[PDB]
């Protein structure tokens, strides 16, 4: 079967993104905001992401065994804004529109259970047979965890959870309140490092076995003017927290700055000074799911566990759950996010057809590719001088040793929030300056924001203290002693970091750099973060590189088969 999942739609809805299985296997996935240039891909059909996968599926809809959305969209309008309104026509012509997509005939339309929809994106392409699935997000229809199990081929729901208590809510609640920014969760789970764990319940988390308590708010506590239960929890999170916190909400300053020439955003106070805050948000997240994890895996007696949700993007906590007890083997997807519950209904929907999905093989690009003529073009347009080096790689690496940045553009770019080396700023894993430069000179971003390296997978098991595939930069591990000092910029005080690790498979190009970096610094070890700029998604296109390689000084830019320097 041919089905393209989706997710996105134009009213209250965030990262659009559009997936195609082609018998199994992934033939395209991408996010909306790649395309868009507008970051986190709100309020709309995933247009452009649908339009680039048929593009290279080679397909139109009416190659289409089914599209499928992630959501029970009708379920929601039915119960939150009384009634459904629209015919599976009329909702196809809102999802794929007719003057990018024209069809004969409408494909069979399946709306997916949100959370359904997520464990499918894990289990399906985990490469399992079976397991204890935990879906952690800020909220589906109604739910806002899920507890469920894995075994041959049927995800079964134990339990959930209402959204009032929803932990992703939470967290973002108090990611807003740190000035930091409720769409910037990563950057408190970033924060939380630096902080001191006080009293983990926050005064409203009760913590258990199975699981937590919130006492906070009734947990039937449900919004007449919404279809979920953010502005609820915001304001009993928000109230919450400034009896029991010694700061009140940072807030949010709009200014005209003369030097910018425009009105920026700022915020009161530093972000730095909640870190106390961030430390216990974390805190009491981890012992939050630390409890599920264990419920969910003690019913189902599995001992391999899937996350997903916006939650399962918590790398440290991630890490913490793989080092338990309770678990041996652990799969969260890079796509946790909503991002991929358009890969998450599609593949649901491919099972149901009697198709076999594919795991996804220690990778996650993609997302377009582009040929050198094309990357040629994109030069030619900017009349800036390149060089097409005979061994791009080797080169490459050697610049990365000598403590220059990188800008890394090849193949089809990675879906997901992190940057796996296909759209990759790269520099020394070995320099103890490479940090404060790219974090400060570089990407002009908080001093106390970390970064992740990338290494071949086989020495992964000398590097890392688990012997495992971390493909995704999603999970945290604790490096070995011989490798501790070592890698100055991408191992904490802690000893921990967020790998990636690679495989010839993967990324026979980055592979084969790193492999060339090893041979010039001893370790095929490099830092390896996201290519763009303050404000922009991860750039796509070679036009897209080019632009960010103008407003920031990185040394040079190897796009394609073609290497352009400063
Ligand atoms: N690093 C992180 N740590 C903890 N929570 C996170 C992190 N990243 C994202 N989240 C949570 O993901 C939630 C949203 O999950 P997602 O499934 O993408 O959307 P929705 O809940 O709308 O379906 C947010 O409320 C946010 O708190
Ligand atoms: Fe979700
Ligand atoms: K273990």
């Amino acid at each position: 079967m041919r089905v393209l999942g989706l997710n996105g739609w134009p009213r209250d809805f965030h990262d659009a993104s559009a997936a195609l299985l082609v018998d199994g296997r992934i033939a395209a996935f991408a996010e909306e905001e790649r395309f868009t240039r507008k970051k986190h891909g709100y309020n709309t059909a995933p247009v452009q992401a649908a339009a680039f996968c048929l593009a290279q599926a080679g397909l139109t809809v009416d190659d289409l065994d089914a599209v499928a959305f992630g959501w029970d969209l009708p379920a929601m309008y039915r119960e939150r804004l009384g009634g459904w309104p629209h015919s599976d026509s009329e909702a196809l012509d809102i999802l794929l529109p007719r003057d990018v997509f024209p069809r004969r005939t409408d494909p069979p339309l399946h709306f997916v259970q949100h959370h359904l929809a997520h464990a499918a994106s894990a289990y399906y392409f985990s490469g399992e047979d079976r397991g204890a699935v935990l879906i952690v997000d800020g909220q589906g229809e109604e739910e806002c965890v899920t507890l469920a199990h894995a075994e041959g081929g049927k995800i079964t729901v134990l339990d959930t959870v209402p959204g009032a208590w929803s932990l992703g809510f939470f967290y973002e609640h108090v990611s807003e309140y740190t000035g930091l920014g409720g769409d910037n969760p990563g950057k408190l789970m970033g924060l939380a490092a630096h902080g001191t764990t006080v009293d983990e319940t926050l005064s409203a988390f009760a913590f258990d076995s199975d699981g937590y308590r919130l006492n906070l708010i009734d947990p039937q506590a449900r919004d007449p003017e919404d279809w979920d239960e953010y502005s609820v929890t915001e304001r009993a999170w928000f109230a919450h927290l400034e009896r029991i916190y010694r700061l009140p909400p940072n807030e949010f300053v709009r200014r005209y700055d003369p030097a910018k020439g425009r009105v920026v955003r700022d915020t009161r106070r530093d972000p730095y000074e909640y870190r106390d805050l961030a430390a216990t948000a974390q805190a009491a997240l981890e012992r939050a799911v630390f409890g599920l994890a264990d419920s969910v895996l003690a019913r189902t007696g599995e001992r391999t566990l899937f996350v997903a949700g916006g939650v399962g993007l918590n790398a440290t906590m991630n890490g913490k759950l793989l080092t338990r007890s309770t678990v041996d083997k652990m799969f969260v997807p890079p796509v946790a996010s909503d991002i991929g519950v358009s890969l998450g209904a599609a593949a649901a929907v491919a099972v149901e057809l009697g198709d076999r999905i594919a795991p996804m093989g220690d990778t996650a690009a993609w997302g377009p590719e582009f040929s050198p003529d094309q990357v040629r073009a994109a030069l030619d347009r900017t009349g800036l001088a390149y060089r097409e080096p005979a061994n791009l790689e080797r080169e490459v690496a050697a610049l990365i040793a000598s403590g220059k940045v990188v800008g890394w553009a090849q193949g089809r770019g990675e879906v997901g929030p992190r940057a796996l080396g296909q759209r990759s700023l790269l520099g020394s894993a070995h320099s103890p300056t490479m940090r404060d430069h790219i974090n400060l000179r570089v990407k002009d971003r908080e001093w106390w924001r970390p970064f992740a390296p990338s290494m071949l997978r086989s020495v992964s098991d000398q590097v890392l203290e688990v012997d495992a595939d971390f493909p995704y930069i999603i999970m945290t591990t604790k490096v070995r002693a011989a490798y501790a000092e070592r890698l100055p910029s991408v191992v904490h005080e802690d000893w921990s970091t967020r790998p990636q690790t690679v495989t010839e498979a993967s990324n026979p190009r980055y592979h084969r750099m790193l492999t060339e970096l090893g041979d010039l610094v001893g370790d095929p070890v490099c830092l390896n973060t996201s290519f763009n700029d303050r404000g922009e998604p991860i750039v796509s296109s070679p036009a897209d590189a080019l632009l960010t390689f103008s407003r920031l000084p990185i040394d040079a830019l190897a796009v394609g088969p073609y290497l352009v320097t400063k």
